[PDB]
């Protein structure tokens, strides 16, 4: 019943660590409580490189707008994306329904 | 829900990703259902999710697990490889795959998961 | 109202066998139980073999519940095995109407 | 028979809001007489992101050579056209044929 | 002012010789009379690999469609290609304008 | 005889200032010390904001070396920095024409 | 001088073992003769999966050029190929050049 | 055994002398000792274009893990590595396991 929304960003180069610490300091902060459900937060070692994804998981599909709707809505984050979004090359995102053997479910 | 941390222990999280076969999913999944994973979990020792796409790249599955470091994971899947059960498991799984890939993530400090 | 764009790459040689499925068998069963066809196209120039279908939905719920009932019907059950052995590979994306867009 | 032109361009990071603006007040009421038959315009939600798709239809593709050539020498898009494309990082299209079941046919 | 079709082709591993022999032998004999201008047919050595390329001039797109659909219609290219589309796992193409400066306009 | 294929992607907005740069400057610099300019042309329908041209050498050898004379040349050192920072990708291939290529 | 040739094949699922079992033990005798200069033989661990990356050393491209069509043309070639063709999912190459820089050069 | 890493940059277009200077009289005499087994360092003639590769050689992924954070950790990297960033588009990296019949292993 459980859903996990995959986002997945390219970072532009040198801008990585820029990247994380407006996260790590402001951003993350006021999305969690939000977005209600951080599930984990990365950084690719090896594969695609500059790349962060995180995750994050909803009840329903209209849990995750009607949250999603609250997080474009909110005066602090409308303040914060901008400064993020100078520093993203590019991005995606995939809905994830868990098997019913997956721990996270 | 939340998650609390007090001391930090090492640990990277390997994401791989398959294509599945055209009208296979269902088989995929069987097979780890029934088999595959009471196999493999104990061995690797820290699957994290396993998961279907439904918007995104689709036939897709996306797994992953938990390591200490990636030597630990060297060891594992070098186990996996040796048991018995998986070698006569893995081609029956392997042959329902269209393409596969993976990474390695590294947590940041504020990934509740981590 | 959202759209879900589905694109299909079929097997080399497979196209006509496909549509002739979709067209005498898929796309009655299909169509009533999901509600909105918007559009059903091959691509002629850019990607070959390609099929791109669209659907329109109240919301991502209403899609989930729809599909659910399409995963459910027997007809269909029967049906997308055929069709899923001509499919190389698949993806889709939800895409908003913007408030210019005459489709919204 | 007619044949829908399917255009998929990637949004700079942060700019989307701002592409839309210029499209909305200024490009769709030149582009859209022109190009003569808007069929969508979209924003993607799920999938690759920051993404706009555009759908116009034409009777034929002769046509739609005659009247994109229309469009590029009309002085007010020529005015335009550098304002949007500046937010553009990528872009590309096709040619999609409606099936005799397609209800945009 | 003329136009050019690249159509690109990916062949099954170990098929590029039958392929070849198909095209060579069968195929462009039929192909290139209706289509009208073979411009060049060319395997990939250095690049994506079991690729073939060829290129098509057109004086227009609607001619373009209208050549397309004898070959279709054609009788000898319908009885033969089945067994070549059997070989090609992927394919796709574009429409290439020349410049003022293109030796080849 | 060979063929390379060169395919760049121009930056949004740049395309323009490519073709009069290659138009005005550069092809009458290149194309003599590369030797065989088949074709040079901008996409309409595919990838788009991109460039093909084709190049045709009796060798991979002489290419190497034709190539070699061309970024020594001080005209073309005053002029490919302009041209490059408009090129957002690049990439090429070498194609071995068929023996049934009217293109041989 | 010399040059560098990288290939990179996708192998279908679950056929590693018997493509690096031809090539071990039928394949690499043959080729690596021919050609000259293996530079190195490898299986993907992390990365894209199911991929093999294997590296030639040429002094020059014609003589690469004369290299591979003595291969192509070679017996024992020809009758190991195909067996080892129908396990390829797909291949790609590129030649690179080491810098002066490059222990290997 | 040994295990490789390939490192593969897209770097921007018309940087790639200014990519090589700083590797070649600054960061290859910084990087080299502390990873220990640079195997080759290489620019794309015929491929993807304006492409580097770099190999590495390491006994074991922890090894490369200690000498990697070490990299980071110098002080003279530190300086160096934003301004080699900067002219990066793109990266990726891959482990490569060298079959037992490849020369270098």
């Amino acid at each position: 019943h459980m859903i996990v929304e995959e986002r997945i960003y390219r970072i532009r180069g040198g801008k990585m660590q820029e990247y994380l610490k407006l996260v790590r300091e402001e951003g993350i902060a006021i999305q969690a409580p939000i977005l209600g459900n951080l599930i984990g937060y990365f950084v690719t070692d090896i594969g695609p490189l500059s790349q962060v994804i995180h995750m994050w998981g909803y009840a329903s599909l209209d849990d995750r707008a009607e949250r999603r709707g609250k997080l474009a809505e909110d005066q602090r984050w409308q303040a914060f994306i901008p400064r993020l979004s100078v520093l993203i090359e590019s991005s995606e995102n995939r809905i994830l329904l868990p098997t019913d053997f997956s721990p996270l479910r």
